[PDB]
């Protein structure tokens, strides 16, 4: 039948997680000259980082089926310096307009050594920023951005480092690699 194709991509900012043309927007066609693969877990246009692309239904389901509790690790740049109480809330649960969140990982971290510049750069001189490592097991709309804002520390930049088995290890922004066996 259809030979399996699995590709990992480090998605740039302002690129859609798709191959289909979308008027006025940049897509994966500019980066990955492969047809027939699509996202196993879409990553927002204004997010960056790990995108898994495949043609295989089993893998798609494994990674995306609602309720599968697929783990995702994000590095998030936020305004201010989150308090211990705020981080505890992120770990335990907050209630968004669509309901409570599941328990999560949330830790204050150093700016990652592997970070690349964003073009354009983030959104101020007199206000510090911080980095969080957030580990989620759900995939609701703009979830990390909504959670951080909820507890008082809006997101400026969002990078998905890992999803399921996969990570960005050794993948520059805009680069892809094939996963084979």
């Amino acid at each position: 039948n259809q030979p399996t194709r699995v590709i990992l991509f480090n998605k740039p900012y302002d690129v859609l997680p798709q191959f289909t043309d979308e008027a006025g927007r940049k897509t994966l066609k500019e980066f990955i000259p492969v047809q027939g693969v699509y996202a196993a877990g879409r990553l927002d246009r204004d997010s960056e980082g790990l995108l898994v692309l495949t043609n295989n239904g089993a893998l798609q389901a494994r990674l995306t089926q609602p309720g599968k509790r697929t783990g995702k690790i994000y590095y998030v740049q936020v305004e201010g310096i989150p308090t211990q109480d705020a981080l505890e809330a992120l770990r335990n649960g907050v209630t968004l307009n669509d309901g409570p969140t599941l328990p999560a990982g949330a830790e204050l971290v150093d700016e990652p050594a592997w970070l690349w510049p964003r073009n354009p750069p983030i959104r101020r001189k007199s206000i510090p920023t911080s980095w969080l490592k957030i580990t989620l097991y759900e995939g609701r709309n703009r979830q990390v951005r909504r959670m951080t804002a909820h507890v008082g520390f809006p997101t400026l930049r969002l990078i998905r480092y890992a999803m399921g088995d996969y990570s960005l290890d050794n993948l520059a922004n805009g680069e892809w690699r094939e996963v084979t066996d």
